[PDB]
């Protein structure tokens, strides 16, 4: 399935490791220009295969808490490309902020996950409108399941999908597509550290896999990107709005299910 | 029927206008004790009335958006009452920070909506737990049919549906009881004077109203007021983490219907 | 709160034990008239507890797969009280009639589970739109949740989901309300029909316990009451957190 | 993107005009091999472009609503291709069955859309085991947003989302997936009255495509969606859930 996304200009935030890095390289894959917005440098050997399909494909040191840092570079992409095509919204930190916290430590996880991906569609929206682009925003099943001790990653998670149909209504003149991916339990370099911390690793990861009801495993990065950049693409064109569940049935089917 | 709030504490913000007020009237009526919070006096027949059905209802002047005057104003109500029974998380304003407004209003918006309820929620469960109270969160249609020129309050209310899945999740064990309450379209005074600023208020009026299905007319305050205080009550003892649309089937009816 | 609902008349199908009986109960308790339409003759126990909140409660005797039964009865509720006020589709069972069942099997299921709401909807709207009445409908949350094993049943009750919003559009006009409530785990005689009970407990987030026919009953008596006036259309879960809480919560 | 459909063999039911006709059209164009079940033979014009992309591709004549040839034409597939990799249940109409129809009309109204996505599933779900397979079930915004005086199309499609996330949890250890598309207005032959519709769709002011809802349907067979099972999507300009208020 072609997907019309060859030379297709793609900020993606966080976009050099675990979902990220999967949305990077598959639309390096599919000939779109993935320019990757994050704090920490890639590793080389992310950098090598990104290089090595997309030889056009950029990385961009970004503090996305730091409005300007979003502002500016933003507008070095547009320097450098005349257009953009895409911006998937995904850099966050389940932070465990609970209800116990108080105000700065829930303020301070709202910066950390839903501020920048306002400030991101501020600054990015101006010139997807010019080339009736399109947002992913990836999201979290905690915004709709709730998870315990994680109030304001939560909150974040459940603005993201408010603001998903928020856009699609703003931009649908423009022919800007807004849509949500909602992932679940996705197994991740960050993800398997902090697995390890744990006691007994193995016995931890099965314990939480047993519970993901197709198939009893972790979904992968690759497939919640493969679902990410078809919404990018043409292919959707009449999807705009939406919230995509990717997630081995986590949300939805019976929880007495073993 | 029986709601069994007699005598039972109940901090409502923005609680003595709109549906905020019929909340708190509603509340007295089932002989509950409404506390309102909120930034200005009520008005002298609101407070006659509400005396009337309940001595003991009081009034407390809180600027919400400061968490110290959250924080003391809680306080007084322990040190008043010595219990607290439920908190209905009601004060907001649809402030129309759009796309184009930037970081500075959007978290402005975030401060007027969102943030409170969580210092609310912080502030109150320490002392609902130990009655096994309750908490409804006001929120808007908005937050899952989006408007278009309002990422700010789409936001807020989006974040304030998943804080209330969030919340039955970390409460559950305590049996205190999280829900929210989705209105669409709702006349109050605040929106009568918004919709006076009109060239011709009426036919503004009429092209709102003509769009809702049941009976082409607004949702009154006392409407969401019935289905709060329902959920406040242990009528309501197994329902948490809900989402519930009173708004004349503004949100889920098919838009083609006149 | 006043529901005013006293004097209203409200037929609720399986209406004589679990959560149907709950119904009926508490509509007696608000002074409405609850007519019983189930297969089998309620216990005394629950007929005696019924005439002590309300003198003029009835049961009839009505086959629900029965189309003509449905009718008649529907014709002598309306001849004995002169109005109808309210509906209440309720009776039903989870028969287990899963994919390798086949057409018959799954047919059976759709006529013991949800042909009757259409049937019973058809007879008594007449007599709704006369009185401005409302309906409710009570499903399952495996409508959304799924189960295995079980097609027929989880057809019949997604598609009590649907018609919810469909009679909610279609009766807009006439003032007429319809909703449903959506149980997950309930204590019933269907469901001891249907250990495994405390493995199925301990699944439930909101006290590891299961919800009541009580509390199934509360929210639908306020959906049938005019304290529910603009709403129409809508599922609200009863169900202790079961259907929209994290799976993994112990 | 690469959807490793090659050589799968997919029935496609109501396959041959509309959405059916474009979700085998695009089957075959991904080098998958859709098998066509339908009342009525497809016109010369489509088998001609569908041979084109894909020779092997073939067309069944199926009254869906006949258990029997539903059974015979599952099992001549099978002795045909020797295997099924995937099932889009599909046929239906919306026939416009009230609430004042009565209890005969409605429950035919199952038999013609709801009754045959059942005995479909029931006779593929043994083949779509063997090589793990999926299914498609093609619903309707109806399903959701009610329509009025079409209860038994709208009791069938919403039936049709509910036995989504049923098959979904009966099929999970199988590896078969089961998800749905929710299309809402889509111009087929099927499908002024129509300016005022068209009006309301919120992405363009304007019908969805065949080929839109065929390019989600395809998508979720493929392993490309190999976590994703029991999902309903939709497909539709936003008419679902979209502010009713926008112009
Ligand atoms: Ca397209
Ligand atoms: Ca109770
Ligand atoms: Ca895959
Ligand atoms: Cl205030
Ligand atoms: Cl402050
Ligand atoms: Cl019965
Ligand atoms: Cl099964
Ligand atoms: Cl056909
Ligand atoms: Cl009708």
């Amino acid at each position: 399935m072609d997907l019309n996304l060859q030379d297709k200009v793609v900020i993606v935030t966080g976009g050099a490791s675990g979902i990220g890095g999967a949305i990077s390289m598959r639309l390096a894959e599919e000939r779109a220009i993935p320019v990757v917005f994050a704090r920490h440098a890639p590793d080389g050997a992310f950098l090598d295969a990104l290089a090595q399909r997309q030889p056009r494909a950029t990385y961009l040191p970004v503090e996305l808490q730091d409005d300007a840092q979003c502002r500016d570079a933003v507008a070095q992409t547009i320097a450098t490309f005349g257009r953009l095509d895409g911006l998937v919204n995904n850099a966050g930190v389940n932070d465990g902020i609970g209800l116990d916290a108080g105000r700065d430590a829930f303020v301070a996880s709202l910066e950390r996950n839903l501020i920048h991906y306002y400030a991101m569609a501020h600054y990015c929206v101006p010139h997807l409108k010019a080339t009736r682009g399109a947002i992913v925003n990836i999201s979290s099943k905690t915004a709709v399941t709730g998870q315990g001790n994680t109030s304001g990653y939560c909150a974040s998670k459940g603005a993201q999908l408010a603001l998903t149909r928020e856009w699609a209504v703003a931009l649908r003149e423009h022919g800007v597509r807004v849509n949500a991916v909602i992932p679940a339990e996705v197994m991740t370099p960050l993800y398997r550290n902090w697995i390890a911390t744990f006691e007994d690793p193995e016995a931890k990861l099965a314990e939480i896999a047993a519970k993901v009801p197709l198939g009893r495993r972790f979904t992968t990065p690759d497939e919640i990107a493969d679902t990410a950049v078809f919404l990018l693409s043409p292919r959707a064109s009449h999807t705009t709005g939406e919230w995509l569940f990717v997630d081995g049935g986590y949300t939805h089917l019976d929880r007495a299910l073993v």
